[PDB]
């Protein structure tokens, strides 16, 4: 009485009718019942339950019925795990928190990674390497946005802004600048054109925000047909638009595999981002008002001035030297000059080296889990499914 | 004879009497007595005696008894084996040292992580989200406590600190500055009190730090009315208290997570930090030395003084450049300019990274393990403990 | 029926033939077939075909037949269950991703690590320890190669060059770095025509990067003779092959270990290079635009240039300093001068801080890895095959 | 026939007579020798020899003898396989170099991190927690040292050494701090006489740095009375053998933990400082080779001298600037100001991030695995062997 073996895969395991009888609702608790018998695979010969499972797992979900605590076994992978006790009924909810990080963490990284002339149109749109047409034009928007970003950069520069003696007196930009800017324009607004002939689900056309970036950055140009008072003011907020036109460099950068894992990362690290922001902002007030006090104690009493002879000057002047300071950067614009701010100089060095450090290490985990699992699941060739499931 | 059968959990274990009579007065040396067949659960049929306990466990518990030594089986997490080796009546503290810090590692992250209107007065002194008015009280506060931190910021700021030509002469604070800093103050005042209201355990209230800084921080304004030559020393030593207003941000950040992470951790790595302290002082010490006896080689023998044209006219002045350079800081304001002296500031550079690059690891990794079982047991969402143990 | 037990390894497995038979071709698979019996070591006494392999391993084989996913098992090195699922007939290319980083380790480490007088004149390009004339023909050119890089750095110091009144006026070079550079070249062109006499498969000697670095560092030297208006422009390109004589040192450090690895390392992880390099690009880009428009907020309206006061008067100055800002690096020649400049810096150095630590530990990992692998490669002394394999 | 039953702990392992008969020498192989049956414990009535040991790594075991390779079990402590292994007579130096880093690691950190009134004579020296005299000799040696370190760093500033009006006119340092110094050297001698009272093993005493240290510390305050042409060199070296007097700190600080810890990973760590020096020699020597060469290319034609305008006028010069760039120090007292020089420079930033990083983690590692080790011994109460091992 109260004896019953359960076999697992051809071990076999005892253990007391009770002990199943324990956690109710699960197949085991099932097995449990006087009328087991009928209902399952048992075979009078040798009174013994038989269950075509893992056993090696098996002793660890029998081991949740006798003690009450469920583990996960750490010589399985989780998902192996995550299978066997969904077959058994356990609920994955129940593992001990010693357990949980490990196992739900496959499961974490693999859900954070993840008319007739019309295909013709769009195929200038779809990925390079999916046709030769398409691996063309996705290098010729390459060459032209890099020309985009090279004419901003000159012309940001001195030597292509001379100053004419034109008569009020400024400098003008070369008209070379201008006539390379309206040849991108006129590609730039061909490919937008091309890819709005088919726009298919336009709401998320519209919310995709590559094409959002590409048409504000296509606007300023074309304003210069659409531009007295207001002008003014329109093409100051336009210089202020203009400056997005190196952002277009993300529409070549989105088919990289690393970048894609670090957006994941970011928007799966949000919490020790927050972290940092909190850490570094109490320093840096902590340590600003620290040092501005420490510097004003060998102020020398002549000047009518509270500080003369420091850069601390002010509390947010020490917001800067701290963040530079702790950061490690250290440019040498402002720096403590008497022992006292020495001595808060080495605490906030010290302090801003552990502080960057606690949250920094969890991000670049979390970085390196996503990306060991992007690039296998890039390597891994194509499967076949060789196992054909029994019906 | 001397030939005993084990059965753990359906796995027939074999072994000499001997071999259990080794370790006295744990269960297996009772087993191993002439009297076990009527103590335990014995059946004559098969020889056997069974125990309903994980087995692959029990194999490394019988192994102890074997060889010697006790080992943690690197398969189960560390509180299953415990609590089976607290059940065969093992000692824990019998582990050898190459499995200790694996073993006793989730217990020690474990164990650092841990009148009638009367509940309506105390309600604006629970958590934020513990009710609507007490979310509300916390948004108030906070609010209040940025402002006296801005009003404090701007009052060390010169733009509004003008002086008058008020005949001694001195810079003044303006107003409205203080008019704001009334506004808090009777803010702080009105929540003290109505905290001081509801007191229990008075002595843990007062010994409780954050309503030490309310009270100190609160001080300084009250003591307006309260205060000729004393009043001097008074007000100077009360420009030192005021310095503590920023510290009322923690009275907000308490709150939040990261935060008790990262003060379990402090209080959870002491000798690291002391380590790092010893190690950072040695290196200044020695370097500073160094450096002040290399930079006199090169003096030039016309100056009257031992060093004119070296930045290391002594060694304190040692001491805070090689902070500056062994943190990679490296603020330019001090630096070698004889061979000899960057001979030594390389050796100072590499000896640094090393010194700081020791102990800062163990003391992240504290963190990492307490901060992924601070964020686990925060997920996890409340069990209803669905084993019901049996009788 | 349908009921087969395998005997592996003394462990008896119970299964269906129908999850023997889902996956076909295998092994297993010939073993559900109905003519087994006489194909395998089946006894009729019990009943259960008998293979002598481990059976710890064969628990998740036969795990792949019943769920339908291989996975890696923990407790296991990977090539032990490498070579185990070799002889079941497993393909090793189905591990499910969750596995295939931990599995496919060992062996990417492994890949990426891997006439008479003739042997009396090939004997001074062996390695030194494979005899005596060989040690010290190792030891001769050290100190040949380190007297030609003294040569060559002090040549380029002002002491030894001294502008002499002799009329054009330039500083000329002593007489006795001249001597030394021609008893250096002397003796590398007596080692490079010893080597010559003997060079079996010219064709990969001459891709020999080593021997190539040799032939264009000995030819300016003895192009004194073959050397006047092509003159100088072949002793100005002459300067610029003289500049690599540096690299005659990677000859002597070759025979290094902790070389050899980095330059697996770097072999290896190209792909972690580029995504460090496409990180720094973008960064530094978006940075050095931004700090140019937050410098210009502030700009002083009476200087008629856009920037005078700023170090940032265009935007690749801004890529100069976003570089040495992100690798907190902080020279401190430009730094930002406006409250909206310092907003920008803080976010550079943070920003720099988090994208360089995120490829960065993936290529120490590796580095790493390798290291450990040829350090114990080295280490194990030479086996002996004590293991004769059966026929 | 050739099938034989291992029974291990109560396992039945079964396999071939021939898979035995490979491997030699070993007590499985005497086993499979005919007359095995009256040497070894074996019972007729289930043909199975017992053997009384750990069965999941017997599995292992005779995996080696199945396939021909050993491998380390992942799921058992390095020692407990080390010791079944030795049990089992199989050779330790033939694990397979997969498994070699993870097995051999313990037992390395292990290996690593190891006349009636005379006994109150030396309790002077002894541990001072050992009595409560030496806890109070030992804070009086503290005491003692840390005033001789602050008279040094005291007697070296300025505000301590005025120059007198005396007539060859030069600074005259404080009779305070010469006495001082006299106390001081007082107490140290009657220390160092005490201990010389009993010095067992005079040889080991003599060869013990410490002593050394004291003796050359104590020598330059007692050749006062032994030291006129000559006398000026041996006070020119006496300032330099003062240079000691800040090495007596290592005396208190050998009982220190953190700091015997380091000792011993320094002293296991040799080759990965080689490494570390190599590196870092070879950085620089090209870094500074091609900053020279690029801050040449925009040289003004105009200055007689190569570089007027640069601070890289030769190359070691270079060499200093390449080890403050590449550790990130950064000082600013030199930095390119040429675009191919910007290029080099940030080129140099980078490399020296990276070949700084490659080894740096490997010691890091170690000084994490000795200092766990070394805390765990601490930790851990001591022992009383509860194990009473059979005869
Ligand atoms: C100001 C500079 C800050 C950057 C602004 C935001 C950049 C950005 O949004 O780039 C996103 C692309 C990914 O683009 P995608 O999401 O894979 O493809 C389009 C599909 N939609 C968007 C319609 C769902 O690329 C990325 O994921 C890069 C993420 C972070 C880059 C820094
Ligand atoms: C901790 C919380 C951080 C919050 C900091 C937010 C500050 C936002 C500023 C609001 C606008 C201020 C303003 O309008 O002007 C006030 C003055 C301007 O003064 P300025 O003349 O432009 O400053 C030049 C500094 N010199 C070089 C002369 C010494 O301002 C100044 O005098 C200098 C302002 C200093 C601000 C430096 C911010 C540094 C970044 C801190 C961020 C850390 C968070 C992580
Ligand atoms: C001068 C600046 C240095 C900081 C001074 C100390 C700051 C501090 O004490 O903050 C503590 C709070 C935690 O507050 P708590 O302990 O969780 O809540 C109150 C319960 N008592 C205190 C009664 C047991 O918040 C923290 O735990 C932060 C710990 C470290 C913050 C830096
Ligand atoms: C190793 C052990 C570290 C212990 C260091 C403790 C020092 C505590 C100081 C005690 C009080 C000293 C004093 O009263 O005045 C003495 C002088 C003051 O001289 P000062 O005029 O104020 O210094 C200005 C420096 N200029 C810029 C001119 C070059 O002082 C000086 O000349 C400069 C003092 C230099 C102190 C810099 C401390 C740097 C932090 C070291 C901490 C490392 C620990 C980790
Ligand atoms: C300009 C400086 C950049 C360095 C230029 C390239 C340096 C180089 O090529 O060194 C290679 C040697 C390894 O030499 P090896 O490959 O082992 O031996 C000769 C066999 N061959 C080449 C014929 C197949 O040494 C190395 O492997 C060092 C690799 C990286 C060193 C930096
Ligand atoms: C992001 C993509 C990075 C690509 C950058 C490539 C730049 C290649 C330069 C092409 C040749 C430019 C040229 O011929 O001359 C144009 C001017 C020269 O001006 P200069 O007088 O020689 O500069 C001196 C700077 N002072 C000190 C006066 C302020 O040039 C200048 O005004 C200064 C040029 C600044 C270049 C600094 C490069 C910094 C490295 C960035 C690399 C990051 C990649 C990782
Ligand atoms: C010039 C500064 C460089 C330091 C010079 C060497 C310092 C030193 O030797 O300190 C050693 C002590 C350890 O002293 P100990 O070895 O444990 O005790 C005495 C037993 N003997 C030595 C007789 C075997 O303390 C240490 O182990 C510190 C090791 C490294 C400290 C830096
Ligand atoms: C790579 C291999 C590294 C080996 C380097 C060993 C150098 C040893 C020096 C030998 C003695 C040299 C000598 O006697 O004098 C020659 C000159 C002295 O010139 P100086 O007037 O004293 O230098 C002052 C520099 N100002 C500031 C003026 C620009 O010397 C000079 O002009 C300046 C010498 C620059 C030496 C700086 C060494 C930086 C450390 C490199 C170590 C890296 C290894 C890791
Ligand atoms: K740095
Ligand atoms: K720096
Ligand atoms: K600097
Ligand atoms: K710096
Ligand atoms: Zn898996
Ligand atoms: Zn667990
Ligand atoms: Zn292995
Ligand atoms: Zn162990």
């Amino acid at each position: 009485s109260e004896r019953i073996v359960i076999n697992v895969g051809g071990t076999r395991h005892q253990t007391h009718r009770s002990t199943l009888r324990t956690l109710p609702g699960t197949r085991l608790a099932w097995l449990a019942e006087p009328d087991a018998h009928s209902h399952f695979d048992y075979d009078p010969r040798a009174d013994e339950f038989f269950f075509d499972r893992h056993p090696g797992v098996f002793a660890h979900i029998l081991n949740y019925y006798r003690t009450g605590k469920l583990h996960c076994p750490a010589d399985v992978c989780g998902p192996l795990y995550e299978e066997e006790l969904a077959f058994w009924g356990i609920d994955e909810t129940d593992v001990e928190p010693c357990c949980w990080m490990t196992y739900r963490q496959h499961r974490d990284a693999e859900e954070a990674l993840d008319r007739r002339w019309q295909p013709r149109i769009w195929a200038l749109f779809e990925d390079p390497y999916s046709s030769r047409y398409a691996r063309y034009v996705a290098f010729a928007s390459l060459f032209f946005i890099l020309v985009s970003i090279t004419t901003f950069c000159l012309e940001t520069h001195e030597r292509f802004n001379p100053i004419v003696n034109k008569t009020y007196r400024e400098a003008e930009t070369e008209a070379f600048l201008t006539y390379i800017e309206g040849v991108c324009v006129v590609w730039f607004t061909f490919e937008f054109l091309m890819r709005v002939i088919f726009c298919p689900n336009k709401v998320e056309f519209i919310k995709n925000s590559l094409n959002i970036i590409d048409f504000v950055a296509i606007l300023p140009f074309y304003l210069e047909v659409g531009l007295s008072k207001a002008a003014k003011d329109v093409l100051g907020f336009l210089r202020v638009v203009r400056f997005v036109r190196i952002l277009r460099i993300f529409k070549l950068t989105r088919h990289f595999v690393g970048l894609r894992v670090l957006g994941h990362t970011l928007r799966a690290s949000t919490n020790e981002f927050l972290l940092l922001i909190i850490f570094l902002a109490l320093g840096v007030l902590i340590f600003a008002t620290m040092i501005y006090y420490a510097e004003r104690i060998g102020a020398q009493p002549n000047d009518p001035s509270a500080s003369e002879h420091t850069h601390f000057k002010n509390i947010p002047i020490g917001f800067w030297w701290a963040v530079v300071t702790m950061t490690t950067l250290g440019y040498g614009d402002m720096y403590p000059q008497t022992w006292s701010g020495m001595l808060v100089g080495a605490l906030c060095a010290l302090a801003g080296v552990l502080t960057i450090a606690m949250p920094v290490p969890v991000i670049v985990n979390n970085f390196g889990m996503y990306y060991s699992l992007a690039m296998a699941k890039q390597k891994l060739p194509k499967k076949k499914k060789k196992h054909i499931p029994r019906p």
